[PDB]
């Protein structure tokens, strides 16, 4: 049997999606996530909706889907159908559509149980856009990614990356539209309405001016 | 065994989604529901419709989906597929389109049987909508919510919160746009055309002012 | 066990899907429909082509899904999936856009083994519409409901209510709309094209006349 | 047990719909095919496209779906659903959408093998539409039906009528429109890019004349 | 058993769709991919983007899908459905919109591991659309396929035909629109943004110039 074969075994048939990949229920299950814009594709100031092409990367620990490499012909990280673990409801608020975007089929997996999940994303969000400057006009939209359901002792939402870095990300921005890009600044924020449950989002804030 | 797995297996290998999830069959199903309205997007006066963004969360007893958490480490909740259990089927009546609402995967379960469901809706409606105060202009638009197929002895929809609360509910509405919510009315009735069926439905009036 | 439990494995576990569920296949499955017409969204002079948003029930009998109520605890009727059982491809001719009905998961069962399933179509359908009489235009659209493949010989449409009580029916009618709904008029006729085989359909005509 | 249940028990426990239906594979499967133009939507100048709405039929022959009628009741023909067997990958060309077009979910089978599949198309096809002699214009736009990915020598396409009779076939046209059908003209041609692939394919000319 | 059933068993029994299909994972699946453009369907300059429909062919090696012709009746290449094996996530970067592409069933194979698939794009694209020389325009639109999520160690792109065979491929192109295809220029790179992880894609530049 090729190694390949072995470990997707190994892995799959002692495993089901429906539960929380967590050895002791009691710890939270951290989610990385990471936003890079390539693209404004449209700014709706009379439906006050913007439409935003970004790269959307998050990565985390499956407790379950873990090996070691030295049984497996040293196999560090493999290729498996997304649909085929677990996957946290990591969804964007202020959304109006997103059926745009395509399902990626398959995540990479790391010996230590970490899952890296790259996906596009469509989504075209509502947001306070004024025309009061429209020559010169500048706009500030948020992009809020929360675990819909999951509370934060369940998902909590952190950052790939370094702040700044990605604040001053446009390495891949499609940069000849009528939009420019001034930066993308992430915020952190517990949020809670009921007395007892409290929910993790990252505000992602794109800072947009006219040219 | 992880207890997660433990639980879950518990659950479900013994668990079929067709049925009502009822050990007697002579008692309803009661359905707790709740709405807040996150944006209204658009209010169209030409088609005589209107699309609101709400935030749709619901409750129901799961008579086979409780267990003792002494028996499995203390586990209170744990969150599964929607696809896998019982389902009712609450939908929205004076509907036009509602492919845009993403299916949420997971669902939240308490020891109890409880089953929580949250999810969203973009659903768009069509009411009358009058423009003879345009400037000024009032707008008195319902939402009804009913088990589309079960009777009031199968399923019967309640109230998460007191009315009162529900009324004005502005905690996370997006309070920018062309349109201001003055408050979201529920009311109960009991719904029948034919002589001896009798269905159960809530409506949701959302009073909106132009400004 | 529960009663529904054994019921739906009694019924689920010795059937399938794909056959029509008839005893002896010489007999045809009748199919009893009816159409009543909840709103009028919009009639497109431009494109020839209305929309009618109409609440669409149906019944036929199952003749493998029969039981006596008095071995499962008196159970007269229980709700299983819809996708679970035979479901007659009666669908509507003259439609453009059938995809905003959204599919009803359950549907209701007796122990005669009759099945009802009720369901909502937001079907567009393409009819001559003249505007010679603008100002006080009617139309007269019409809507045919056919088993697309199935002839005469396996599956046949009859009304569910009499054709008068069908005809005059404005009860759930969206009566403040820009048209007014005069009467549904149901007529039945055996459409065949090939010299053997003869297909069973009903035309529902849509009488509205402008105000 | 019913005659129908042994029938597709029979039929359906030994067979798989990945394969081509032959006994031997150095036999093309012949499909023949039949077009029937029910209504012409829209002719758009602008885009250079049009939308017709066209009852398609075809039927082929499945040599592992045979069996001899007085074993099963003297059953010669029943309906099983479409995604069960194989079913030709036979697509149009010049197409820019067919999402409207519904998936019928049965399908007719015969004793003989001979399997029958009657479905609507809403396509909308890209062709050279010149507005030279708007008044009185003439168009000449062509539909094409091929085995997408088989070649001639494993899907091979023929005619299921005459090639008079369908090409004067307006006995289901919706004759009350803006556009007139003069006739569609069945073709056959052998299209081959490759020096050793040869993909067979059948063009429809719907010939319309403004009026 | 027929020949062909006989090889579908004896490779499908044995065969998973989740992992990489080769031997060893340390050498890289290589991909030769094609792209025929057959219809520039808009050029949308307002929102800066156009629609392509191009003829889009690949093939890499399935390691696993081998077999020796003169033990399965001298069987060179069968067809068997595309959901039944692992297929590459090959797909477009720059894209807006996709849904429109149909998926197509059945993909080729030959007894050497090679895999065929052909299939339709009606991809539209954002790209930078100057309407500077409107009467006598030139565009100059960029296609990039690229393995979205595996690296070049895991997923290589190369080209099927010659690179200047393709750069004047003109031979199926619907020259009566308003654009004309002057070439399809293709380019080799690699994209690479981490300090470790290297992405190999290939870009088609599309040329057109109006009339
Ligand atoms: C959820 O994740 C956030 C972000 O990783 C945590 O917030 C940070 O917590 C660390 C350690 O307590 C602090 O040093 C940081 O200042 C916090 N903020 C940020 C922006 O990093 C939060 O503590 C986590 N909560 C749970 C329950 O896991
Ligand atoms: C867009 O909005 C964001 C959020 O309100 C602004 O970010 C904040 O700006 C204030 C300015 O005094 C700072 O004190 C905060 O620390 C910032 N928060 C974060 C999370 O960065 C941002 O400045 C706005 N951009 C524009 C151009 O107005
Ligand atoms: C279905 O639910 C509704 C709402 O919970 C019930 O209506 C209430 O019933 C209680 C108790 O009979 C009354 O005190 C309330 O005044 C009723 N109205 C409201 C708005 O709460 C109804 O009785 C239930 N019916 C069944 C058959 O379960
Ligand atoms: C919008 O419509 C609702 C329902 O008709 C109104 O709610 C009712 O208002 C009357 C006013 O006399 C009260 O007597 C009822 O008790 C109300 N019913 C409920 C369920 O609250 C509402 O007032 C209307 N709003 C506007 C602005 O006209
Ligand atoms: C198919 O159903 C139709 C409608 O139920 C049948 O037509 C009726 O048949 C009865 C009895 O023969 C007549 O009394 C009626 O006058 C017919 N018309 C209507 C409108 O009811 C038809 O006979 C059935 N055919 C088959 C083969 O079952
Ligand atoms: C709309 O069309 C239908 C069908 O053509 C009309 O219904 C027929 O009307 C004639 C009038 O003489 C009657 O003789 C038939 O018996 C009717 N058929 C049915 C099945 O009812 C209808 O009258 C038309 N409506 C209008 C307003 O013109
Ligand atoms: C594929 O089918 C076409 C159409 O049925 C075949 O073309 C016909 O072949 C017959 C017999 O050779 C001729 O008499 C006709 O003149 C041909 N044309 C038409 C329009 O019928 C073709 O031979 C078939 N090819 C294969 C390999 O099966
Ligand atoms: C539409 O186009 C078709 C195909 O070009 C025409 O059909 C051909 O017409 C020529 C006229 O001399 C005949 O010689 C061919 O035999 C025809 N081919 C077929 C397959 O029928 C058709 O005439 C055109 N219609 C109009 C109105 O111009
Ligand atoms: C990935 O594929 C590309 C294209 O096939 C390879 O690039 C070519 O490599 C060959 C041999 O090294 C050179 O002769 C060519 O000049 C290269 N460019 C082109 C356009 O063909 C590349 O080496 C491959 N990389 C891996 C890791 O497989
Ligand atoms: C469209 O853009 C492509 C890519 O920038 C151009 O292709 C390059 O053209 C330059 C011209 O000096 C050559 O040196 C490069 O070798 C070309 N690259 C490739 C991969 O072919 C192309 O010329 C542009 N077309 C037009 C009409 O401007
Ligand atoms: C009173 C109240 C309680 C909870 C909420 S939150 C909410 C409500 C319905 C559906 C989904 C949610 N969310 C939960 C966490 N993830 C984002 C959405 C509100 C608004 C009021
Ligand atoms: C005479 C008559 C009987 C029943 C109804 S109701 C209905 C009809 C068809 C399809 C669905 C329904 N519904 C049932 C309960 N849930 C909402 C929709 C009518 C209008 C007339
Ligand atoms: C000559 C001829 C024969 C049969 C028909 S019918 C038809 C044709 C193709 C696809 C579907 C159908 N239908 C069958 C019954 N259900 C409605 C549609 C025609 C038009 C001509
Ligand atoms: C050089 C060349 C070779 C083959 C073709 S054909 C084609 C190409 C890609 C995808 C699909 C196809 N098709 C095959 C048969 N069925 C219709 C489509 C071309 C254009 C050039
Ligand atoms: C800092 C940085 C690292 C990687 C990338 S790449 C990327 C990011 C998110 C989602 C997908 C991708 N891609 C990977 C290879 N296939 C194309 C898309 C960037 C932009 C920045
Ligand atoms: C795996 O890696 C270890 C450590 O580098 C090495 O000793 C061993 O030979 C490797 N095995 C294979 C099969 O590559
Ligand atoms: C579960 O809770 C009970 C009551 O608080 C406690 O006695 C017991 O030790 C707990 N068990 C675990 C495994 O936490
Ligand atoms: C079922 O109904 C019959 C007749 O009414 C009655 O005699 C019997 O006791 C009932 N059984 C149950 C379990 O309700
Ligand atoms: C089947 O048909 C044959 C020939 O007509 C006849 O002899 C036989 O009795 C029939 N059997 C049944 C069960 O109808
Ligand atoms: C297969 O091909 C070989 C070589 O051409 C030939 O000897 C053999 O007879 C063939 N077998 C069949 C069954 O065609």
């Amino acid at each position: 049997r090729p190694a390949l074969l072995r470990l997707s075994d190994y892995l799959l048939t002692n495993y089901r999606k429906g539960v929380r990949p967590v050895r002791d229920w009691r710890k939270p299950t951290t989610v990385s996530i990471d936003v890079i814009v390539y693209a404004i594709l449209n700014v709706d100031e009379k439906n006050q909706v913007l439409t935003t092409y970004i790269w959307y990367r998050q990565y985390w620990t499956d407790e379950f889907l873990q090996w070691n490499p030295e049984d497996f012909d040293n196999i560090t990280k493999l290729s498996i159908p997304t649909d085929s673990i677990w996957v946290p409801d990591i969804l964007i608020n202020e959304f109006v559509d997103v059926g745009k975007s395509p399902n990626i089929p398959y995540v990479y997996i790391r010996h230590q149980g970490e899952v890296q999940n790259y996906k596009p994303l469509q989504v075209v969000t509502a947001c306070s856009l004024d025309i009061y400057n429209f020559p010169f006009d500048v706009q500030n939209c948020s992009l809020t990614f929360t675990s819909w359901l999951h509370t934060i002792q369940d998902i909590n939402i952190s950052l790939w990356r370094l702040p700044e870095k990605v604040k001053s990300d446009r390495s891949v921005f499609m940069n000849q539209g009528e939009w420019e890009l001034l930066g993308v600044l992430p915020y952190f924020r517990e949020f809670s309405m009921e007395s007892s449950n409290y929910y993790a989002e990252m505000k992602f804030y794109v800072v947009i001016r006219r040219r």
